């Protein structure tokens, strides 16, 4: 199932759904629209419904009486495979067996709701390609829908748009004959696999949804104005796409690696993890760190967690191996009395060994939002391996939520960018917070977006959710909250405007 999340259901509607359409073991997840970052896992157990709270303030999903997760899709996958592990306050096991699917099409990229045939034709003509499609409400026939699909070659009649009426009869959907579907999703998925064929032979291939999120960067202020009503719905549509990203994380799951993870279920994807070479021959598994390469698709990044006492040496092995010259830390060492990252650097003017690596803290420079530490890193016994590593430690990020103004973050990122650009052949920029997905993902996505604008100027295309999805395919849960999502838009808006004012 990819439809266990119900975006627009109340608690009462969720109970009644589970009691009338589910059985024991049935479950769904849903947001709170009144509360930032609050979610509920509603589960049927012994003919009654229990509601389990999941909180996210920006670092991870924290399931009450369970574990911490990078995404709700990863949470659901974990518990569907690990019975006995989800427990009530009194210790009673809550079983997740039967996802209860949602018919609401608003989480789907192809759903445009209120939209005329003329508007759909103009959007498909201007932005669409062969096989671009969308579903919209009927204006002629209230309660029905229309599927609109561009087919063609790459305006000379070589391409066209076809509209296919979708009747809704007794809460089922059909295209005039054949199967009646329980939701628009089931209908679209069926006709994605078994495309409709016209009388004269055109195959109405449903290849990709119409893109609605790519904007010109100089239009950012008007997109932000529209989304400030709109952000909630755009974020939901992005979040649905996390169900495509359940990539393997087998290395992080090995016994030998379990205690190298800050959180046991927040793990790097095997396909993009940083593999550590040249390890201690006496250490059976020496290749593992909870870190992934993030390559935008000109810098690359390593996204990683805050060090644990037993991973400081591995952190420095990573930095040295990848030739990283800039570290971005976006947590204090301690927040709300809890350790978010061990101090992995020496005191100012001090020299420390961290296994085979030696680090000197040459000088610290305090700015209003950050401290810069000029570090010198070398392998013990090999003096000519010394290189400067500049650690940019952002210190004023709030304990929960996001900054109210993106100015401090943008000034910090500009400085980080310029430092990186000044070092010939520097490796990826290391970015870390606590779990290395929320703040870390936010800083990385802002940096990627501003980088496009920095090179191409104010008149270039950007697509915030497409960029986030691309980063999320390389490390689980990059960008955690709707507040961080809005902050990314705000930061990009503020960056654009500061370029425009320089020209005045
Ligand atoms: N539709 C989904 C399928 C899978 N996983 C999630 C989904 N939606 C999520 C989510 O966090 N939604 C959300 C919306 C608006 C604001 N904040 C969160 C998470």
């Amino acid at each position: 199932s990819r439809r266990w999340f119900h975006p627009n259901i109340t608690g009462v509607e969720a109970e009644n759904l589970l009691l009338t359409r589910g059985v024991d073991g049935s479950f769904l997840a849903r947001p709170s629209k009144s509360n930032p970052g609050d979610f509920t896992l509603s589960v049927r157990r012994n003919g009654a419904v229990t509601h389990i709270k999941i909180q996210n303030t920006g670092d991870y999903y924290d399931l009450y009486g369970g574990e911490k997760f990078a995404t709700l899709a990863e949470l659901v996958q974990y518990y569907m495979e690990h019975h006995g592990q989800l427990k009530e306050k009194n210790g009673d096991v809550i079983e997740l067996k039967y996802p209860l699917n949602c018919a609401d099409p608003t989480s789907e990229r192809w759903f445009h709701g209120h939209l005329s045939g003329k508007e759909a034709e103009k959007l498909l003509t201007e932005k669409g390609k062969h096989g671009s499609f969308l579903v919209r409400e009927s204006q002629s026939h209230p309660g029905d829908f229309v599927l609109s699909v561009r087919t063609g070659d790459d305006n000379d009649g070589k391409s066209k748009v076809t509209h296919v009426m979708i009747r809704c009869q007794e809460l089922k959907y059909d295209v005039g004959g054949g199967e009646r579907f329980d939701s628009l999703t089931d209908l679209v998925e069926h006709y994605k696999k078994n495309p409709m064929v016209e009388t004269l032979g055109t195959v109405l291939q449903l290849k990709q949804p119409l893109n609605t999120t790519r904007i010109n960067a100089a239009e950012i202020e008007s997109r932000v104005r529209e989304l400030s009503k709109g952000f909630w719905e755009e974020f939901e549509t992005l979040q649905q796409q996390e169900c495509k990203l359940l990539y393997s994380r087998k290395e992080g799951q090995r016994q030998e690696n379990k205690n190298k993870n800050r959180y046991k279920n927040i793990l790097p994807f095997d396909h993009t993890r940083v593999v550590l070479h040249d390890g201690d021959p006496n250490e059976p598994v020496s290749d593992y760190i909870n870190a992934n390469i993030i390559m935008p698709e000109k810098k690359s990044y390593i996204a990683t967690q805050g060090c644990l006492q037993n991973t400081v040496n591995d952190f420095w092995r990573m930095v040295f191996q990848e030739n990283s010259r800039v570290i971005v830390m976006t947590t204090k060492e301690v927040e709300r009395g809890k350790s978010k990252c061990v101090k992995y650097w020496p005191d100012e003017y001090a020299l420390k060994e961290y296994g085979v690596m030696r680090v000197r803290n040459v000088k610290e420079s305090a700015a209003h939002d950050y401290t810069l530490r000029e570090l010198k890193l070398s392998k013990v016994g090999q003096g000519n391996t010394e290189r400067t590593v500049w650690q940019y430690h952002f210190r004023t990020w709030p304990d929960h939520g996001v900054p109210s103004d993106p100015g401090g973050v943008l000034d910090f990122l500009e400085e980080v960018h310029h430092k990186q650009e000044s070092i010939m052949d520097a490796g990826p920029v290391v970015v870390h917070c606590s779990a290395g997905i929320g703040r870390t993902g936010t800083f990385i996505v802002i940096d990627i977006l501003i980088d496009i604008i920095r090179e191409k100027g104010v008149d270039c295309d950007i697509d915030v959710p497409k960029t986030i999805q691309m980063v999320r395919s390389q490390r689980s849960g990059m960008v955690q909250t709707e507040a961080q999502y809005r902050f990314i838009y705000m930061a990009v808006q503020h960056y654009i405007e500061t370029l425009q004012r320089r020209l005045e």
